[PDB]
């Protein structure tokens, strides 16, 4: 097991199609012991190979913020501590994404979008890291924001912010011995996914979307499938474990090298 | 017989004759530019400021975080430039952070309502100021925004830095609205200006000169104010979505 | 009033009145520039070529490959200025590769050779010609390369693509070589300048739209670098390409 | 062990301090089978490779020799038996001449030695991919070494150059790899110590380069152990960075990412 005795946090699991099923399921099949947090979600983690902890965790709520380190000390035991965290939570109301022009997106939606995909990033970091055990890692999510796009609009600012946050968790968590990384995936057909596909944002935005896909798959050497989640779990396992343990407030790219091809 | 000889710019960011903002002002005037100053909060002390500029401009008031502002902007500009006159340079020079996004602070002790306050006025502040005025720009129009290169973390600008990775994010979308008026969208990232932390930033000052193999004078605005009118200007027609980098060349060497 | 008023700019690379080189040297001239022109090989063909300009301007003989036009340029360059005078600008506007590692041909299936000669010419020449000029160049002073964005692979230009990516790498280390003189040093990446998928790409995803067949918002932006508008970049890259690389789709 | 049954290819030892020492270690710690590659000083390769876990065979390549490139295949083929693919590629060349690197100002390097450099440092990197992708197995890796060379600095000046010829020629090698269900990407390093050899001037540029780096690295830079840098050529060698090619991890505590 490439995860063998390793005590992780893994956060966003809402369905069985989020990206965090997956990485939380091949951790376990790596022999990591997990703990889970969530804000339902009971019924959805019970699919796992293992069964794990789920604790409240709304990143927006200061207090379950400010308690949550002595929970998960309660759930994995006294005198245990983290090896690893997974940030897999990405948020943006539908005025900031999708449809609606860049210009119509209020404040007040960027704003939380912002809160919950970017900095929730640095607040997950500052209540875990006092229970992190050196040489441990912290993972977060990302889709990358280099360059503008249709649709992701307010999304792709979210991201830019993350990989920036990224960076500066990256220096505080090295005082722990700790390292911190994103990994930028390829198009994922999740449960939101599939219905743009399937029509529900307009022909319009569906064409804009199958473009963007198809031209993925054509411009990564590999390959891209944008249905597999599995080599975008495998990618975050990598950075879990102790086999890349240079690498800290970095980005690694598991998009099927896309982003390294123009046509 | 000037750079920008006929050109309405609207100027944002004047807060004293150290802003970046009042050097652009002043080189926009002295390259023939006519110009529209937009203020915030301190107006009167903006007004005593504006008038050391050589030309006479008017002064609107301008609050980012007001929507009413924003909605009026284009109405009031017009009444400033003559009816049936259109802009064509936006100046955005509009920056801030509270102490605990930025500084001594540390980076985990930043509350969020003081981070989204600061990427409110650092970086959505920027496609704001696009919508209301794209509008009133002619084609060949320039919109231009203040960064300080974020691609790398660095010891207490903590907070801030975000905020201009969000920046570059968003001047990127801002050039795909831009576009369809005919208008450029970019960013001058500039070097370190003078307008346990504070060892570590005086480290950062000092290794810019070091790296810039032009040198670095954090005392003198003008060749990031020159840079900007450069923009503002109809030299760099097919440049935009993109950052252009005032900042001695520090960016692009190690050591 | 030009933007380029009483400044000496050498400009080489002009082989046809389509090259970049031949806009930026018109566009350099109506803005009161004076200049000194390179020409490679078919020298009666660029004389021609260049009585097209709006003004005369003497024409040198540079083969970059050929070390012993190197070491006389500079000499060659005070004769047809004046002695007593510098240059103030210098335009590298020179590229070449051999068929076999550019176009149709297997990536695979390029000889070292023919991308050693496509490496020499499009890359190393830079640092080449930035040491021949630099010791008569005027503080304030600007040398301007061409530049095609290698950061990502494409299909059909591949060993061109490579000499690129070792081009704006040869620029950084000129930057600090010219420095030490008061002397910038910047590359131009255009747009493409009259495959067809690539370039039709091009325009849908510059914001403001790519026109392959004009070539003057390209010459202007390397006036731009020429002027004194832009004094504090160097060992950097400035895009004339519409904007098409800051977008994905 | 990570690599378990893999038939990996090591090019590049030369000493016991070459990181391609270190990465035919770790990967036979790793349970892979390996075949490695000396030039030269074949005699004295030898006697290095007696250092590692277990016995490997040697062949010989000089990558600007193309009757080597041209047999290579073959050569392999026969070192791991007929039938039997390769599933790791490891390319550990790199080498640039005094007057391309060092002391020398970077305006005295003739281009011959800039030649010289780029044709070992970057060209070699699609020789070797050319040669071996015929005889790799779906899933495989190609991977090479790199410096992060997006900034210029002192001393380095031509191999910078070469590197950024490097990751230039890894995205290509990528869309030939691809083709085979191969990946190739590179590992960027920090400094690894493999004096006052090179004078007052260069001594303290280097050694400021090199102080600079455990500074900035969030979890710190030991110049003198690769170990990190083999572990993480391994990473991409395994099935454990399925989706990632033509690109570059950064093995250099992460000092790039940081300012000051
Ligand atoms: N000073 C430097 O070292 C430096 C370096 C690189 C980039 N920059 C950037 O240049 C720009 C100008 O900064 P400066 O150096 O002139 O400092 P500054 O303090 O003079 O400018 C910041 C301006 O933001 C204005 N502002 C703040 N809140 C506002 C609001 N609610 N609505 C409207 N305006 C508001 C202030 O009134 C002020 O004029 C900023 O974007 C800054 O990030 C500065
Ligand atoms: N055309 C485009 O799409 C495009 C796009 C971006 C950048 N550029 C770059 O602009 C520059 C000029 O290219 P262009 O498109 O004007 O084409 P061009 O064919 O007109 O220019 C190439 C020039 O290089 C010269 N040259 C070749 N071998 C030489 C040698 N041994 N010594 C000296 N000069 C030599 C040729 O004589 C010619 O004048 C090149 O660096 C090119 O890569 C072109
Ligand atoms: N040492 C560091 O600080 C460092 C840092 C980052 C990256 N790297 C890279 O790691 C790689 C390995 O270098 P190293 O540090 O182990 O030094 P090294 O000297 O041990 O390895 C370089 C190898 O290249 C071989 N070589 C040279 N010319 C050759 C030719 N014509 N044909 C075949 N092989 C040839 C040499 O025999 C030698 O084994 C290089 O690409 C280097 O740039 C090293
Ligand atoms: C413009 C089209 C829409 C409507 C979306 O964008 C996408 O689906 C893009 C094209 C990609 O498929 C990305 C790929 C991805 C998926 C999960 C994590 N990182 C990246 N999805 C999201 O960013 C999606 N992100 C997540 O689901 C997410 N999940 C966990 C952790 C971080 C996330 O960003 C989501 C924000 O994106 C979208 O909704």
């Amino acid at each position: 097991g490439l995860l063998d005795g390793k005590r992780i946090l893994v956060s966003g699991i809402i369905t069985d199609s989020s990206i965090a099923f997956h990485i939380a399921r091949v951790a376990q099949e790596q022999g990591a012991q997990l703990v889970l947090t969530g804000f339902l979600i009971q019924r959805i983690t019970d699919r796992l190979p293992a069964k794990a902890p789920l604790l409240e965790l709304d990143v927006q709520n200061e207090e379950h913020l400010a308690s949550l380190a002595g929970r998960v000390t309660e759930a994995i035991g006294a005198g245990n501590k983290l090896d690893g965290v997974v940030h897999s939570i990405g948020f943006m109301p539908q005025t900031g994404m999708g449809i609606n022009p860049f210009f119509d997106a209020p404040y007040a939606d960027v704003s939380k979008g912002i809160h919950i995909s970017a900095y929730s990033y640095a607040s997950m970091a500052k209540a875990l890291l006092p229970i992190m055990n050196p040489g441990g890692s912290i993972v977060g999510m990302d889709f990358d924001p280099s360059r503008a796009m249709p649709a992701y609009n307010w999304m792709t600012v979210a991201k830019s912010a993350l990989e920036s946050v990224n960076r500066f968790v990256a220096r505080e968590a090295g005082k722990y011995g700790v390292r911190s990384n994103l990994v930028a995936a390829g198009p994922i057909r999740t449960l939101a996914m599939s219905a743009i596909v399937g029509g529900a944002l307009g022909e319009e935005a569906g064409a804009q979307i199958q473009l963007l896909e198809e031209g993925w798959d054509q411009r990564a050497p590999i390959g891209w499938n944008m249905k597999d989640a599995t080599p975008v779990a495998k990618t975050v396992c990598a950075l879990l474990s102790d086999w890349l343990p240079a690498t800290t407030g970095d980005i690694i790219y598991a998009d099927g090298g896309a982003h390294t091809q123009l046509l």
